[PDB]
């Protein structure tokens, strides 16, 4: 659609290259002043666009960004292993859809929690795109190599590590972006997670492979994640309990998960033994 700007009522700035919450036809909306075949539940919908000032009109995500949920200002919300696996399943479903786009695949290129928006009490995730991103970028990208949709698989793997640990990836490296690029180019990866279930560890590290052809397709991730949710009930629970979270010491190349996998091991055991 081609929206009339006067029909919109701007409100508070949301992000700042500036995004603001607004009403348009009694519908809450996000707008942004200085592709259309995309229709998926896990991708922020583009309603239309105005002409002067030229601006995008998109659905509004009331929950803010995943990054904000994970690492934002106190008070931070509690969340569970089911939430973590659900966010990543929903992210892979949105991204699989982009990769299936005809006649040419759409690669996100910038998959990272600051661009993953939440709604429905923090339970539904939606990919947003307008394109310190080094931390989620596949090495072939910033070495100027020819990349493919496998670069998004790499980013997803980092995100999976991130929601399970509630840690910023490569937070210990710091300095400018080039230090992380150098690190990851040389094979450094986020530390392994104590007690992580072997199937999730297998999936995560595969996604981190240096060789992009050794990473799984997104369609494979979606399917694997779909079937693992049988062991992660509770993803529909709205985020609503308070959390006081503090970084446990992290050395020995081994960090503790923030989420708890005891119930996964219990439900797995019922099925298998
Ligand atoms: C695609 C993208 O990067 N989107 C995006 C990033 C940052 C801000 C806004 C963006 O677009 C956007 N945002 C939203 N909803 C939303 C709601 C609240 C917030 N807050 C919550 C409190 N914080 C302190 C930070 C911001 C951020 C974003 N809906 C849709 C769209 Cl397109």
């Amino acid at each position: 659609h081609m929206i009339d700007y006067k029909e919109i009522e701007v409100e508070e700035v949301v992000g700042r290259g500036v995004v603001c919450k607004a009403k348009w036809r009694a519908k809450d909306v996000a707008i942004k002043q200085i592709l259309s075949r995309v229709n998926h539940p896990n991708i922020v919908k583009l309603y239309g666009a105005c002409l002067n000032p030229v601006c995008l009109v998109m659905e509004y995500a009331e929950g803010g960004s995943l990054y904000n949920v994970l690492h934002g200002a106190e008070p931070l919300p509690y969340y569970t292993a089911a939430h973590a696996m659900s966010w990543c399943l929903q992210c892979s479903q949105g991204v699989a859809y982009l990769h299936s786009m005809q006649p040419k695949a759409l690669i996100h290129r910038d998959l990272k929690p600051p661009n993953l928006l939440l709604v429905a009490g923090g339970t539904v995730l939606k990919i947003c795109d307008f394109g310190g991103s080094a931390a989620w970028m596949a090495p072939e990208v910033f070495e100027g190599s020819n990349y493919s949709e496998k670069c998004d698989v790499f980013s997803w793997g980092i995100i999976l590590w991130e929601v399970i640990t509630r840690r910023k990836p490569f937070d210990e490296i710091g300095g400018p972006a080039f230090r992380i690029m150098w690190a990851v180019h040389n094979g450094t990866r986020p530390p392994l997670i104590k007690n992580l279930p072997k199937p999730i560890e297998s999936l995560m590290t595969r996604c981190w492979s240096k060789d992009p052809s050794q990473r799984p397709s997104m369609e494979e991730i979606v399917k694997i994640m779909t079937h693992l949710m049988r062991y992660f009930p509770g993803a529909d629970e709205p985020l609503q309990y308070p959390c006081q979270h503090s970084l446990p010491p992290g050395e020995d190349g081994r960090v503790e998960p923030y989420v708890d996998f005891a119930e996964f091991y219990r439900l797995w055991s019922v099925d298998h033994g």
